[PDB]
Parts: structure tokens; C-alpha cells; sequence
């Protein structure tokens, strides 16, 4: 049992239950005179779309059963004039793809429908009724992630209506009526403003369209921008990571890099003709989101931009000119910038197959650059689903003056990720132009990414999206795992303060994978949300998405089939709690302790010395193995008697004294006990059990299940540079052997702690994974009576 | 650097290269009369078959590279009449999907070309050599794993052949001009000679056929039939497994259960008529290589047989009714058996669409029913690929009177197999009347399997299909897991053995993997060798797929790029060694030990104990936890000065004693010393990296790569009950404490072991994840002076 809940299904009077059902050929327009037996036996064989003769509909209804001891065929030949409620969803539950006994029993399908929140009605005493419990079957979530309307899609239901040159609407959410062998996947040379590789010329930048050969008769669509660096290849050179394995340096020869931008040479301007594209497509969408909605109408656009193959430029990784060529592509699409067909620039093309609004797809690098493209207020840009985004890039390589790695990309920076996505070097042709200039930006980006401070700075200060959200007009859909430390939540989280505020629709969605999608899941239909949404916000539908479901959405982290709804993520949610170490290791809420407690931390010398990996090292850390929680402090409570969910972004307060004048303090919450928790990615339920459309490629069903034992899971955690004790934004000189007191903020998170489970603070200086790791070692000593943790609990 | 090794590549003459070219419509009919650069232009931007227009394959050109100071449109430019040989490879390595730099240098292209075992042309001095060498480059297998040509086919470079209606043959194999957009998925109803649910009536058979929208034209097709007793829905069932934490029990108690067939109930006869089917597919391919095939023309069959989704019957786990239904559709492909288009029976439809000419594909179960049905000498049936397959089924889930598991298959049996194919109880309708028929099945399975005793018996041997060899009139293809200790290798070996010896022709591919494919290897092209053989076989083409390739490929356990060419697979490749035992724990071609060496066995009591996974305890085992190695004599040579590699199938001896009336003794050969082995499963290198067609799927390339080291790894192993000592096939009572003399053979391999390295003979009782885990101690005594161990070695 899991419970498939549904939030996209859209409450419908019994008048629009029969204009949809008639529209999609379903129900029979006269429908009103056809007796109870035959709408019956109507609507089940219309269900069944892979028998295409009535004679194969009607074998086909021999091996469907009411009870357990009457199949469907000779239910319908006693002439019924009504259904039971039990023996309709006998019915139903083989069509939604459940198998009986195994699944469910004939004596209690009702029963089992409740407990995995599939909907069904409870009375079916006439034609209306059965119409109606047929019109909410339709639209049921099926044991393979999608509504029963999306299996008879994949079962080639909708192909009846190719041809037909137009968007039909199902519940409020756009169908596959396009015909997707026909799909359209071509490639156009948008011309930007910037000159990034020093030639003197305009960049152009390669833009991947992919269309419903629909748009060929004169239907205008919208387009799902993706913005991908990686669109055009991935260059590995995990091996070039700058070394962590080095001692921590004084940060006050900080001098503060500035930020210049790249020069301008801009674009021709769109004169009015087009001709046809001239190159088709190589590369593919990244996400089966986009190729679900392009078999129902919406276009995708991909562009690496510059600095990827077939485009002209350098990366320049987080910076303005990385937000501009980006951008560039909705100029485009909306009628304001020009296109070639090819980088000799002598053809134009337009993209006049596109009806002016666009949204935005994709995670990661992908999700960082809508937040940054939204703050420009681009004309044409209705709505973003930015996905496990980055608001600011200090936040991605540094934390508190310090330099912090995301997980498993210790070393990693600007410079690597620059060349990471530099992929126009793999064009061996162009490689003789480039490649001097991608040195010349190797060497800027490595000398002003500052990593021997990890200093804030004006340079740094250019990748800061959040201090442009005023710009911000599209609506808004966040979605973030609340265990990715990859892209670290905090992103989400203060890009989410200032975008909660403002007068748009917004959403947000936190689920329990790391950096990870959830367009997938048992537990949520965000698939049909966002089809509802995008229809909403770019074919401007009134299908009721601005009232449809709640603002946030938060997945459990105790039973992976719970969703909270919440108005916010802020501290707001709960109400505040502090607790102070003792001088025995514990933490409580009427804590007094009085000693100072040092820890000797041995930089990176065990850890290298060991062997063992990153996440082995962090495992045994959390759980407290001696040999490597030696160099920390631990203050555990006592087992919780109830469960508590803590909310928002804990805070630390610690008075702390370095042997060597420089240092860093890292500080962790950690959930303590041995149970199941989930697994780390969700489970592999139904691999290629989804269908995108009809024979249009497959998605996975997964969700998270309970994982093999484990005795600590890590909740949150955050680090500081001593010398930024007194501003986040400058250092300052500190003696050894002197106090001083660190403020600061931790990971945000909602996590609930059950009942029977500790909650540790653990205060350490070296993480193995994230900071730099020293040759050498340093003693601190924390005040316990100036020491403490504040978090906000519901 | 990994060697792309190409073995499909058929040696063409000049002429029949032009002929080819032409056909393609890659070179100019009257070729003879363009000049040098206009040559090279054109034959590169047909390459190109993203580009669309001739001035989009202009662009493009500049693009690629001659060398590090000038690219190809520049060289172009420069009206040359011949090309250096550097200069052909730095274009033709981007072609190839190479990257300058990250891969290759300008200066040496074919230097690098020659460690990836990529062929490269010395001399291109006129435009015939420039023909020739772009020839071979067409047929060069490129980074992705495909030939060029393929990558062009995924670019649509055939699709202007679509519509064509016939094949076309590039090197010998057939290449897709297919329409695959229209490709035909429909379904049909087999009717078999059974009536194994006991109703009067045969059993009818759901049968899924993927053919070429080309046979509504009139064009023959060949047929790759795959019998899949999954392919109708899979049940699970692990936790119904057979608990095996029991004692031993006397196997005198044997008495011999015999086979009883099923009814018969004789199918009506075909004729003539035939309607098209009214059903489409709903079930997917199961092996991307089918796909690939059927862009190229070759339709695929998919049948589960009785008791499997839409179809009559249970499931007989090993059966001879499982083979008579599985060939039942090679009977009507042929047009010797009858089949409908639904399940009344009304309407005949016909494999016209069909050349006669029927080939099997798939591994595992599928594989397995190859073997099966090929001992029956079926009309059209001409050659198999039987992959990972069982060929005795008494192997499978016994051994030397012993039972024992598949890995991760503890408890497993012929009943829960049946269960698991049982998917005609997915139809609700159906289940009402299968039900019943299913548990009578239960009973009989799960009595006459004899898991009390472990013998072989009248009933056991209905499933050992080497004993009908004799009847095989097909060419043989066998691919087979060296690591495969879920279908464990002995099943190839020994039907090898047999097949060789016959007239038909004869390959056998052993690979590094476990359970699992080799379709889509760095290190070989095996796709490419199956098209060749489909069309000599399947088509009659003479195209040198008799000659093309050796008898038997073995990739190397070392090097996953080495693969061996061997003439057979037997000790006969080897000379005989034979190392004894010592007292002090070592093992010597001059070894001389004497005593009396005990181990008590503690059943599964201390492993259930422990907790701990029973692939865990396996590697603590053969590295010799001193925990779980109690239970366990150990036997080590010296470290080896020369790598050595064990062929064929070793054979112990050994005299033992056991503590009560009953037991078994297992018998480990493992590979000692800590280095970095091979992965257990390839590593994916380009994930959906390869093209199927146009537009037509994709799959993954991968190879095995060096893993994090390991101490040791198993090389093989077997198990014996000791009242077996006298007769694999007939038990008898013995005495406590009294010797008895075991001689069996151990699992075959193909294994080097390398210098530096340490071999481990472990004789043991007990194996926690495959023989039963007692309950009780029992202590066995081993004379050495009477043991030894006898393997082959080259
Ligand atoms: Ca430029
Ligand atoms: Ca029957």
C-alpha cells in the first residue's frame, strides 16, 4: 500500500464530465438514450484502446471480473440495469493496472482503493452516476504513476484526432492529440549581444527547437525554454579539481576581486523574413517532463549558449554574460532578436510558430539560470520551474568566508565548471580560435574566484541573483530535495523569502531525494500539476491552476507518502526553541554548562591517511566512530517522547578559541538512531513504465521506500571562517589562543525527528568532504556558557 | 584508451566498395570524373547528415580541423589533390565522435587511432585510396560503439530510402531503410495441441509480432522469435521462497518421481484464409538488439506461452509443454499451425507476412526455451542465440544430488518459477477458472521438484534438454556470463560439448559479466556479428558470416579489451596439473600431507545470527574472515611467478567423514591477492549513447573497467551430497564417522590468474546464499592423503 495522491484533478460539474467525454470520443453524443448495459459495455471497451474491432473489444471483456465468481461479459449478459459499487471498481482496478489477490481482493476493492487515496464513488445507481464515476476513472492515477487517460494515450487512444491541428483539453490539461511521429526537431543560430571570444563579432549561439509538426498548419504554440550549459556535451576533468588538501591561509589578504563585464557587440536586428531551419536536431531533451508536454502541444527549446559546440564564446561560469546569451533565446522566440540558419548569418529565420509565452524547464545549472533570466523581466517569459536551482553562486563554492565544496566536488570551482560546459572545443575547427581564449578566461576565473580567502567579494557579488529579484515578473515554481548537497537548499530557501512576497502566483515543492527530480513519484502528481500550470500560464486557460493546490509542498521524511502542505518555509511554521550544551555531553532545553571543552582537529592527515571515501568518512562522523569523532564536540539529548519536525534555519551561537591565528568552525545537526529511513534515491517501481505519449519514449515510476538500517542520518549543517567572526563580508586578524563569537545560520530544512530518536550537535572544525582539508592541526576550545542552538519546531 | 576491437568487418574489393558507395548514395555515380577536393567535400558532408542543405554542410565544414593551424574548410580552399594521412584522421576522428585534446593530439591522430584499435589508412595519395579509405571509415566502429555508418542512420541519413520497400546491404549486413514510424505492433492467438488448464480445449497463446510496415507491400521478412515466458508480467514472489534454513534429511528416502505430460487436445488445421490482427501490442522488446534488427527489416516475435497475460494454461516450470507451446509459434511463422485474432477463435490469421526463415533471440528463461525447442527440429527454425541459459534444469536448482540455489535464488524452485510466469492471473476474468488449475500445479511441482532428498529422477530428467541433442538442425550461437552464478555456466559447457561435435556451424561468446548482456561492449562488436549472421542465415546472402569470425571468443578476466580467440572451450585447451594438500595449509603440485584435518560446520546458525548479507558473508568467506572461515579448510599455493589461466572444468577428489548419517561437502577454487579487479557489471560509458534507427530508441555503451580492489574473488565451485559418493543418480545410506571417497567436477571457467597472485582451494559444507543452512553442527574429517585437486591450465 501507497498512497497515490492526487492534487491536479480539477472538481467538474456533471454538464463539462459530459462535454470533455464526448469531445475526446468517449461518450456518445446522444448518450441520454442509450440504456444502462449498453453505455456500460461502451465505456469499458472505449477504456480498452489496444483492441481496435468491436469483436476484440468485446473478447477482450471475458477477462475482466465483477466478483469472485462472475466475469464482466456475463455480468453485461443478464441485462443490468445498474452496477454495484464493489463490482464497478472490480472493473476499474484491472484497467488502473492492479492485479487481484496480489494487489487487492474481490470482496474489498473499495477498501484497497482508500488506502493507496484512489478516489471512487459510492453510488452507480443510473446512467448520470455511471457517466460520472467513468469521468473520475478517467481521471484516477493508475498503478504506473499516471491517470488512466495517459495509459489509453499510450495505447494509441488519441491518435483518432492527429491531424486535427488544434490543443484539446481534458480536465483542464492539454492531451496528446499532436502527432508526435511528425515532431519537428531542428536547429537555428540565435545572434546575442556579446563578443566573449574577442573577435569582433556578435556570438551566436546554437538553439535546438523541438515542435509539433502542427505548428507547419498555422498553429501558434507556446515553447518550454530549457537553458542548459551541458546541452552541447560535458567535458570531464574531475581529475584538474583544485587541491583541498592544504592548510587554511589568513584571510585578510583578502583584496576583493571586481566583476567586468565582456564586450559588447550587438545583434542585427529581425527584419521580417524567415526561411525554415536547414539542420535537424542531435542532441536530446534531458528532462521526459518536456517530452510529455510536447506530445501535447507545448514546443521545447534547449541552448547551451556560449562557449558550447556549434556557438560561438567562452563560458563564464555564474556571470551576467552566462544570464544574457541565455536569454537571448526568449528574445528570440518572442519576435525580438534575430536568427540564422546557419553561423555564415546569411538567412534568417524566426520563430513565428511560437504564440509569445514561454516558460522554463530543468534542474541544477539548468534551474539556476531561470532565476537568473527572471530577474531581467524578459518580455515573453510568463512562468519558471526552476529546479534544484542555485539563487547565488558564492552559495554554491563558499559559505561564511569559507571555502565549501558541494558534495563529491571537493575542489571543484568557477574554472572547472567553465570548462566543464565548454564543449565548442570538441568542433576541432573552431578548437585553433578558442582554445586561447578559453585559457584567458581559465586564468581570470581561477585568480578572481579567490580560494585562498574564500572571501566574499564585488566579483562574486555579479553571480548574486537574489539581489536583483525586484526584476523578477513570471510567476513562480521552485521544487528542491531537501537532502541535496549538491545544490545546498539554502538556494531555494532565500530565494523563496523575497519571491513569497511578491504579488505573482508561486509554488514550491520539496521532496526527500538529493539533487534529484520528482516528476516521477507514487506519492505526487507533479507532472499533471504542471500540465494544468503551463496550460494556465502560456495557453491562458482558466482551468482553476491559480486555486488548485496549496503554496508549498513538502514530502515527508518518516513516510515518503505524506506531503505537507504549508503556507511558507520560513521559521514561521513553528516557534522557537534553544538548547544548551552541559558539560557531560548532553543538550537540553535548561542546559548550564560551564567548562571549555577543546577538540584537537587533525586536518585532513587521518582521514587521507585511511583511505576511506568522502561519504564513508561523514557516515562514521554522524554515527560517532571514535577514530573520527575524536576531533569534535557531541552534545546529545535525551530520546524524544514525541515527534517533532524542526523548520526553517537553525542558528549556532559559539564562543570558540583557535591555536593558530586563522581557523574555521563547522557545525552539524544530526538525527540519532536505528531504524529504516528512507533510501537515499527513490526506489525503481516500474522502470520505462510511464508513457511520455504514444510511442514517444518512457519514463520510470520510483518512489522512496524504507532503506536497509542506519544508526544517524545528517539533518543540517553549516561552516565559518574565524575572521569573518565580525562580517559575513569582511575578515578581519584574530589571535590564537583568544576568543571570539561566531553567529551564524545553518542549512534550512523540515525534518521530523520521531519519537525514540536523539538529537545531536556536534561542533568540529575539519569536514572531510566540504572544506578544505589541513596538512597540519589546530586546537579549539569552545565556551559551553557561550554556546548554543536555536531552531524553530512545529 | 580501450581497444574498440572489430571483428564483423567483411575485407571488400575496390569495385565492391564503389558498388556500395554508390548504393548508398554516398559517392557520385560517375565518381571517376570529380576532382580530388570536389571528392573529399562531398564524401565528409554526406557524413554530415545533421546538415540538411548543402550550405548547412558548407558551414559545417569549418568546423573541423586538418591539423592545429588550419581547418578543413580552409584546407579545402587551398584546392588540394591529395591529403596527408594526419590530416584525413583529425577529420575523421570527429566523425568518429572523438574529442582533440580531451582524447587525440593534432600530431597524432592515427597513433591514437591505433590503441583504440581503430584501423586507419596509410596512404591516400588519389581519390581511388581516398574512396577506399572512407569505405573503411563508414565501417569504423566509432566512440559511441556504433560504426559510423549507424551514427549517420541515427542522424536519418536512410530515411531517403524509407518507402523503398526492400532491404539493403552495406558490408554484408542489413542497414535501415525501413519506415519505422510505421512500424506494425499487433497481436495475435496461437493455438497449441495442449490443454493444460484441464478445459476441453487447446490452449491458446497471446503472440506479439513487431514486423516492417513494408510487409503490407508484398515483401518477405525473416523472423527473431524470442520465448519469453515474462512478457506477459512478471509475479513476484521472493518472500514464498522455500525456507532453507533446515537440516540435511536422508536422501535414501528418495523414490523417484516420474513425469506425466499433459492432456492433448489437437489445435484445428490453417486454411488458407487470413484476416489482419485487431489488437495491438502492448508488451515491449526485452533486448535493445531486437529493436536494432527490426529498423534493419527483421520482424520480432514475443510470446510468453501457456499461462502467461491473454493466454491459456499454467505454467510447467521446465516442461516439456513449456517447449511445445514456445514452439507452436515457429509452427504458425513457418505456416504449419493455425492462429486467430482473438481469443473466440472466429477469424484465421496468417505469418505470411513471413520468408520461413525464423531465428531466437534472448537470454536467461528465453535462452533456455532456444535450446529446448531447437532438440525439436521445428520446420523453420535456423538458427538460435541463446543467451545465459539453462540446458538441463535439474542444474538450475541442483547439484550432485545436492540442492542448490541460484545466487540470490534461495528457496527458489520449479514452483515459484511458475508462479512468477503465472500472468494470465493478471486477467481477473481469466483467474476466476485459472486459479484452480494454478494450484493444482503448486501441489504437483512442489512435490515431485523433491527438495527433501536433492536427487535427479525421472521427473528431473524431462528437463534435461542435452539429452535430446541429437535432434538440433540449427546453426548455434551460445553467449553465456563467466560470472553468471545465477544460470551457472556448466549449462554452456556441457551443451557445447555436444553441439560442437555437430555438423551445423557453431559459435560461443563467454563474457566478464554476470546474469547479464554483451550486445553493446566497447571491446566488441557483437551487434555487428549478429547482423551479419541474421542475413547469412536468415536471408541467404553470401556474406562470408561463415568465415568471418573465430569458433569461440572469451574475454579476457584481466584485460576487458583482451578477448581470446579459441578453437573450443574444454580442458583440452589446457594440460592436466593436480596440486594436493598440505599439513600446514598449502597447496603444491608436490604435495605430500598426511593428516586427518576436521572442520565442524555450524550450518546457517551463526550466519542467521550475525545478520549479515549473504553476498557479504560470501567475499568475508573467500577472503578468510577468520569468523565466517571456521567452518572451512584452507588451502594456498605460493604466489604465481607467471600469470596462469584454468580451462575447462576442474575436478576434485577428496575422502571425508562425517559427524552424522548424512551431509555435503563444497568445494571452492578462489583467486587471492588485493588488486583492482574488474566490475562486477560493465561500466556505462555513453548512457543512451547509441542509436537503434532513426527515431527508434537508443542503448547504453559500456564496458567492464578496473574497480576499487578487492582481497580475493571465486573462480568456481561445486557441491556434492555425500550419499551421492557412489552414484550421482541413486543415494545411499551412510555411517557416520566412516570415509567416504567424493569425486566431482567444479563449475567451467576460463580464468588468469596473474603473477603475484595466491590460489586458495577452500573445502567447506555449508554455503549460506546456495545449499541449505542447517540448523544443527555437523563435523567432516578430510583425509589429505587422499584429496586432491585436478584442473587444466594454458
Ligand atoms: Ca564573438
Ligand atoms: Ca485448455
Amino acid at each position: 500500500h501507497m498512497k497515490y495522491n492526487q492534487y491536479a484533478y480539477v472538481e467538474t460539474d456533471f454538464q463539462q464530465q459530459v462535454k470533455e467525454l464526448i469531445d475526446i470520443n468517449f461518450l456518445p453524443k446522444n448518450y441520454q438514450v442509450w440504456d444502462f448495459g449498453s453505455l456500460l459495455a461502451k465505456l469499458v471497451k472505449n477504456a480498452i484502446a489496444e483492441a481496435k474491432t468491436d469483436a476484440a473489444k468485446n473478447a477482450k471483456l471475458a477477462e475482466f471480473a465483477v466478483s469472485d465468481h462472475q466475469t464482466l461479459a456475463d455480468f453485461l449478459k443478464e441485462k443490468p440495469t445498474e452496477i454495484g459499487t464493489k463490482q464497478f471498481y472490480n472493473v476499474a482496478l484491472q484497467l488502473l493496472g492492479y492485479h487481484v489477490h496480489y494487489d487487492y481482493d474481490f470482496a474489498d476493492p473499495t477498501g484497497f482503493m482508500q488506502r493507496n487515496a484512489l478516489p471512487f464513488l459510492q453510488d452507480i445507481s443510473d446512467n448520470q452516476k455511471l457517466i460520472s464515476a467513468f469521468y473520475r476513472l478517467l481521471n484516477t492515477r493508475a498503478k504506473n504513476g499516471q491517470i488512466l487517460l495517459d495509459v489509453m494515450a499510450g495505447k494509441g487512444y488519441f491518435t483518432q484526432f492527429w491531424g486535427q491541428n488544434k490543443f484539446k483539453f481534458f480536465n483542464g490539461k492539454s492531451i496528446p492529440v499532436f502527432d508526435t511521429n511528425k515532431v519537428i526537431r531542428e536547429v537555428v543560430y540565435v545572434e546575442t549581444d556579446l563578443d566573449t571570444d574577442h573577435d569582433g563579432k556578435s556570438d551566436l549561439i546554437q538553439v535546438t527547437v523541438f515542435r509539433p509538426e502542427e505548428t507547419n498548419k498555422g498553429l501558434k504554440v507556446p515553447a518550454l525554454y530549457t537553458a542548459s550549459p551541458y546541452f552541447g556535451g560535458i567535458i570531464a576533468n574531475e581529475k584538474r579539481n583544485h587541491n583541498v588538501d592544504e592548510n587554511l591561509s589568513d584571510s585578510t589578504e583578502w583584496n576583493d576581486p571586481q566583476y567586468v563585464h565582456s564586450p559588447i557587440v550587438k545583434a542585427e536586428k529581425p527584419d521580417g523574413s524567415s526561411r525554415p531551419a536547414t539542420e535537424e536536431a542531435v542532441h536530446k531533451s534531458s528532462y521526459p517532463l518536456n517530452e510529455y508536454m510536447l506530445a501535447r502541444g507545448f514546443a521545447s527549446v534547449f541552448a547551451g549558449a556560449i562557449g558550447t559546440r556549434g556557438s560561438d564564446g567562452v563560458r563564464i561560469t555564474g556571470a551576467p554574460e552566462e544570464t544574457e546569451s541565455a536569454a537571448a533565446v526568449i528574445e528570440w522566440l518572442h519576435g525580438d532578436r534575430v536568427a540564422y540558419t546557419d553561423r555564415t548569418r546569411t538567412v534568417r529565420t524566426t520563430a513565428d510558430w511560437c504564440n509569445g509565452n514561454i516558460g522554463m524547464t530543468g534542474r541544477s545549472y539548468l534551474g539556476t539560470l531561470q532565476i537568473a533570466i527572471a530577474t531581467t523581466g524578459v518580455k515573453g517569459l510568463k512562468t519558471v520551474v526552476s529546479e534544484a536551482a542555485i539563487s547565488s553562486w558564492y552559495d554554491y563554492y563558499r559559505e561564511h568566508g569559507s571555502v565549501i565544496a558541494p558534495e563529491a566536488c571537493q575542489g571543484e570551482d568557477l574554472d572547472l565548471l567553465a570548462e566543464t560546459c565548454q564543449s565548442n572545443l570538441w568542433d576541432a575547427g573552431s578548437y585553433l580560435k578558442i582554445k586561447p581564449e578559453y585559457d584567458k578566461m581559465q586564468k581570470q576565473l581561477r585568480e578572481k574566484e579567490d580560494r585562498n580567502t574564500g572571501q566574499y567579494s564585488d566579483f562574486w557579488e555579479a553571480g548574486n541573483y537574489r539581489h536583483h529579484a525586484d526584476g523578477i515578473k513570471c510567476s513562480w515554481i521552485s521544487v528542491h530535495g531537501l537532502n541535496d548537497w549538491n545544490v545546498k537548499p539554502k538556494n531555494v530557501y532565500k530565494i523563496w523569502q523575497l519571491v513569497k512576497k511578491m504579488p505573482m502566483k508561486h509554488h514550491l515543492f520539496l521532496h526527500q531525494g538529493p539533487h534529484y527530480n520528482m516528476n516521477n513519484l507514487v506519492s505526487i502528481d507533479f507532472t499533471d500539476l504542471m500540465n494544468l500550470w503551463f496550460v494556465h500560464e502560456l495557453l491562458g486557460i482558466e482551468n482553476n491552476a491559480y486555486n488548485q493546490w496549496p503554496t508549498v509542498m513538502i514530502q515527508d521524511n518518516l513516510q515518503a507518502d505524506k506531503w505537507h502542505e504549508e503556507p511558507d518555509w520560513s521559521n514561521d511554521l513553528g516557534q522557537e526553541k534553544i538548547y544548551y550544551p552541559t558539560d557531560e555531553g548532553e543538550l537540553f532545553q535548561d542546559g548550564n554548562g560551564k567548562a571549555q571543552k577543546s577538540f584537537t582537529d587533525v586536518g585532513g592527515i587521518e582521514f587521507k591517511k585511511a583511505g576511506i571515501s568522502e561519504s564513508d568518512w561523514q557516515y562514521k562522523f554522524i554515527c560517532g566512530d571514535e577514530k573520527w569523532a575524536k576531533p569534535s564536540l557531541r552534545f546529545e539529548t535525551d530520546e524524544f517522547t514525541h515527534p517533532t519536525t524542526i523548520v526553517g534555519r537553525p542558528e549556532v551561537k559559539v564562543r570558540v578559541s583557535a591555536s593558530l591565528p586563522k581557523g574555521e568552525i563547522s557545525v552539524a545537526l544530526v538525527e540519532l538512531g536505528e531504524r529504516q529511513r528512507l533510501t537515499a534515491t527513490p526506489k525503481f517501481l516500474m522502470h520505462g513504465g510511464q508513457e511520455l505519449g504514444y510511442r514517444f519514449g518512457t519514463d520510470t515510476l520510483q518512489e522512496f521506500v524504507p532503506d536497509k538500517k542506519t544508526k544517524a542520518k545528517l539533518i543540517t549543517k553549516a561552516h565559518m571562517n574565524l575572521q569573518n567572526f565580525k562580517d559575513m563580508k569582511k575578515p578581519e586578524a584574530i589571535d590564537a589562543d583568544k576568543f571570539y563569537d561566531l553567529d551564524f545560520l545553518l542549512q534550512p530544512t523540515y525534518y521530523t525527528i520521531p519519537s525514540g530518536s536523539k538529537l545531536a550537535l556536534i561542533i568540529y572544525s575539519t569536514d572531510q568532504g566540504m572544506t578544505k582539508r589541513p596538512l597540519e592541526d589546530e586546537t579549539y576550545t569552545i565556551d559551553l556558557a557561550n554556546t548554543e542552538i536555536k531552531f524553530y519546531e512545529k
